């Protein structure tokens, strides 16, 4: 549960 | 969760 | 969650 | 949740 | 929840 | 979340 | 959050 | 939220 | 909320 | 998330 | 239910 | 996540 | 239930 | 239910 | 995370 | 999970 | 898990 | 349930 | 796991 | 569930 | 359930 | 007809 | 017709 | 029609 | 017809 | 539909 | 329809 | 659809 | 479809 | 339908 | 689809 | 559908 | 038609 | 699908 | 369909 | 699929 | 038609 | 499909 | 498939 | 028709 | 299909 | 699958 770009 | 389209 | 479309 | 469009 | 179009 | 198309 | 096309 | 169209 | 169209 | 198309 | 932009 | 497509 | 951009 | 970009 | 095609 | 598309 | 596309 | 890129 | 495509 | 790139 | 590239 | 966004 | 994003 | 994203 | 991303 | 995208 | 989008 | 661009 | 372009 | 993408 | 690209 | 990708 | 990433 | 580029 | 990809 | 490239 | 990715 | 990659 | 390339 | 990767 | 790959 | 290359 975690995306960071 | 972390869904990136 | 985090959906980004 | 987060929804982005 | 979070929704922007 | 769900996004339907 | 939903989203229906 | 939901959004239909 | 919800919006249709 | 869910994403259907 | 939290989007910030 | 799930993705259909 | 997170997204910032 | 995180997604920062 | 799974992916449908 | 984590889904980038 | 972590699935990139 | 991490993807950073 | 960790998938990249 | 780590996908760093 | 790692990959860094 | 189409639908943006 | 189409959909975008 | 198409789907884009 | 077609899908992008 | 004919896309120009 | 025609999109030139 | 069919654009004449 | 059927593009002219 | 024909897609120029 | 047929493109005369 | 032709696709010009 | 095609399925692109 | 037929592409006349 | 054909693809020019 | 026929691609007349 | 074709997948890519 | 004819596929030009 | 048949590619005229 | 194909995959590619 | 015909690949040219 | 026929190439005409
Ligand atoms: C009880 O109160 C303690 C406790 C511990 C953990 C949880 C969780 C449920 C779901 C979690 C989670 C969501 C997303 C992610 C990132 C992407 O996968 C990690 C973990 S933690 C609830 C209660
Ligand atoms: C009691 O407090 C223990 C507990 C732990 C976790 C949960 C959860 C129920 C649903 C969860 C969840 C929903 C969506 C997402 C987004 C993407 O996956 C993550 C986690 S955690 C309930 C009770
Ligand atoms: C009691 O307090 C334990 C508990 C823990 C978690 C929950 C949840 C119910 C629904 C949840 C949820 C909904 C949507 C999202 C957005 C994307 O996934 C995340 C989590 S948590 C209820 C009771
Ligand atoms: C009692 O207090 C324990 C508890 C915990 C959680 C809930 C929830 C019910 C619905 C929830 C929810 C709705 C929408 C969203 C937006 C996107 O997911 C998130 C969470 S939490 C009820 C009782
Ligand atoms: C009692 O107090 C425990 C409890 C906890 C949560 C709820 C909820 C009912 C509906 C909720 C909700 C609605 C809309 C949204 C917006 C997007 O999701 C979020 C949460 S929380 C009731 C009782
Ligand atoms: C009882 O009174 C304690 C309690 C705890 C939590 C809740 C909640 C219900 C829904 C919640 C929620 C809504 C939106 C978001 C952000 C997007 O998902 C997070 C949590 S908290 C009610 C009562
Ligand atoms: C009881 O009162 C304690 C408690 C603990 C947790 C909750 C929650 C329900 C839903 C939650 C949630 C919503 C959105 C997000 C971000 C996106 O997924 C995370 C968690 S917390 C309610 C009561
Ligand atoms: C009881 O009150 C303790 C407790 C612990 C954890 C939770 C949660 C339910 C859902 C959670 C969650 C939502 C989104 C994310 C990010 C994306 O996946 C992580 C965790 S925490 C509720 C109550
Ligand atoms: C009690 O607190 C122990 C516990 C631990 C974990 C959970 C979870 C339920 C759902 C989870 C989850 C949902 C979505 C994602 C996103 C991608 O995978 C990760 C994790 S953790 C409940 C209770
Ligand atoms: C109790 O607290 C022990 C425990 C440990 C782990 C879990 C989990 C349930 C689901 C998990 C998970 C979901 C999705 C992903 C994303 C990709 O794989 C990772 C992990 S952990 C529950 C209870
Ligand atoms: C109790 O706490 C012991 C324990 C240990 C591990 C687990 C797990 C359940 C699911 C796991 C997992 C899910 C997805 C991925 C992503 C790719 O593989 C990794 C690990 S760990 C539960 C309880
Ligand atoms: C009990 O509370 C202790 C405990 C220990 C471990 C876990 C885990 C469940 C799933 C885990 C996990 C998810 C993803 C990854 C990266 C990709 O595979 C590694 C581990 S840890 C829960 C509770
Ligand atoms: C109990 O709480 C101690 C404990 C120890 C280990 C775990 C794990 C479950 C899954 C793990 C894992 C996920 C991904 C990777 C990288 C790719 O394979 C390594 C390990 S650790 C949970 C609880
Ligand atoms: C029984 O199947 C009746 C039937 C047949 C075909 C359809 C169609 C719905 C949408 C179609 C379409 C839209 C766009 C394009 C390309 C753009 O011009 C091709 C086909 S055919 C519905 C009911
Ligand atoms: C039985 O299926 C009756 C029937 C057949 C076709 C349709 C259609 C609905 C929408 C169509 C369409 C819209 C746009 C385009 C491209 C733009 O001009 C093609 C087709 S056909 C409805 C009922
Ligand atoms: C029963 O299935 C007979 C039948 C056949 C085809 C259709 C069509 C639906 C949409 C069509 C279409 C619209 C536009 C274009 C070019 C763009 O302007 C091509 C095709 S044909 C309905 C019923
Ligand atoms: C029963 O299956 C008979 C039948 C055959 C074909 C169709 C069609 C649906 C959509 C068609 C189409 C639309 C546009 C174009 C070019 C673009 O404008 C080609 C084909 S044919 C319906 C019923
Ligand atoms: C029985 O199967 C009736 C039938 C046959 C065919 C279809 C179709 C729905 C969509 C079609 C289509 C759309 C676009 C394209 C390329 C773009 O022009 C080709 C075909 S055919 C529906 C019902
Ligand atoms: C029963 O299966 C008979 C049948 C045969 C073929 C079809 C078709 C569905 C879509 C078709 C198509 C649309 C566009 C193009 C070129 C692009 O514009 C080629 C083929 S044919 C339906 C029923
Ligand atoms: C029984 O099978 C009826 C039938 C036959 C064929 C189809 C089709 C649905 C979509 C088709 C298609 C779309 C695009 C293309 C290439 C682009 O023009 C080829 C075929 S055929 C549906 C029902
Ligand atoms: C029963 O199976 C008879 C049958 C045979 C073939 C088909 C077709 C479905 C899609 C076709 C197609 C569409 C486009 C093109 C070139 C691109 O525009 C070639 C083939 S044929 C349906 C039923
Ligand atoms: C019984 O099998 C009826 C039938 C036969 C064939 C099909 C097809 C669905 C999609 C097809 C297709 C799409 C694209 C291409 C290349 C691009 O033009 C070739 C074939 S045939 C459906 C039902
Ligand atoms: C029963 O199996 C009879 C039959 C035979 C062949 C087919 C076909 C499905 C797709 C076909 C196709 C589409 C496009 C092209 C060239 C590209 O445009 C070649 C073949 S034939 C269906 C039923
Ligand atoms: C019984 O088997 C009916 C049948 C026969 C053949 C098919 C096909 C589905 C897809 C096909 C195909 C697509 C693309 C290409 C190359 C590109 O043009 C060749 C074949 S044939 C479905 C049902
Ligand atoms: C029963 O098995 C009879 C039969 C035989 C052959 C087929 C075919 C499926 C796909 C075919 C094909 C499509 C395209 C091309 C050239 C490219 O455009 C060659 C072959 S034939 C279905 C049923
Ligand atoms: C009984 O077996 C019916 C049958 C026969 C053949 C097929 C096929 C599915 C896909 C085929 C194919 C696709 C591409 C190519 C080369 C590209 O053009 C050759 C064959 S044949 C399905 C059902
Ligand atoms: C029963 O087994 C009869 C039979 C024989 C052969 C086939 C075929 C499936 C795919 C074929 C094919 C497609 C394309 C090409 C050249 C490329 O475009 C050659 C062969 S034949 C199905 C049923």
């Amino acid at each position: 549960g975690a995306v960071e770009v």
